[PDB]
């Protein structure tokens, strides 16, 4: 398992705004396959400790069409919490609206990063 | 390095399956703005040390309509090389098939990568 970002597009035509294209990373990244993912709203992705601010600002930003990124609390379909840095960019394709999704699992980052910073600094002490 | 991926967007029922929507990610990556890049081909990416091979792999990829992962040699507006980490996925949005491509700008791990691959060849040379 390496660092890859997940990427959702939902189709806002469709009733509630469901996911109709998921990454391989994002199924990394949350431990859902694309057949738990295809067709859902990705708020399945919140939990105990998700900011409802933060969720009513996503609201408005997708009801306003504007771009928005944001830090969030999600949850694992294990129930382990990560912060997501979530992009989310409205677009279009033949005319029709559809939201682009980039998620960040920095809590992985922070992790991985410490990992290699600490190993680096362990070689220079030798 | 803490940058931003791309994402773009392409129609493959279009001749020579041009973009069709890229993200600000792709324009801070690349150098190039979002004007210059609408309907063309992605391969203006690619330059002198871009591997034949890994153009095969992705060309193979798309024409069989699989999913593909590759490693390759890109090149910003500027002329600059950046390695990028490429995945490319067919999908499908009101019953028409486009492609995604999601663009990972690796340069600075493969230069520890390097580095790192370099001392464990002269540590194992020492022992
Ligand atoms: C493209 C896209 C990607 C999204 N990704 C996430 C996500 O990663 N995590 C999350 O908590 N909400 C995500 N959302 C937000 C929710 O789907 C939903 O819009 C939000 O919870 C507000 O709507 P609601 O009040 O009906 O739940 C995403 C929305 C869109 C359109
Ligand atoms: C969605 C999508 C994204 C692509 N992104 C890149 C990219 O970032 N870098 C690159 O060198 N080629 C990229 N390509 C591949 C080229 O567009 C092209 O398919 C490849 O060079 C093989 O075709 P050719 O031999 O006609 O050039 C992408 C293709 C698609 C469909
Ligand atoms: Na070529």
């Amino acid at each position: 398992d390496h660092v890859r970002v997940g990427v959702v597009i939902t189709d806002p035509a469709l009733e509630d705004n469901p996911i109709v294209y998921v990454n391989q990373g994002f199924v990394q990244m949350t431990g859902y396959e694309t057949e738990e993912i295809l067709g859902k709203n990705c708020r399945f992705l919140q939990g105990k400790h998700t900011d409802p601010a933060e969720v009513d600002n996503i609201r408005t930003a997708l009801q306003n069409k504007e771009p928005v990124t944001v830090q969030i609390q999600n949850y694992k379909k294990d129930g382990t919490m990560f912060w997501n840095e979530l992009n989310i960019d409205p677009m279009e394709i033949e005319d029709k609206t559809y939201f682009v999704g980039i998620q960040n699992d920095i809590t992985k980052q922070k992790e991985y990063e410490k990992l290699l910073e600490d190993s680096l600094t362990e070689i220079t002490a030798l």
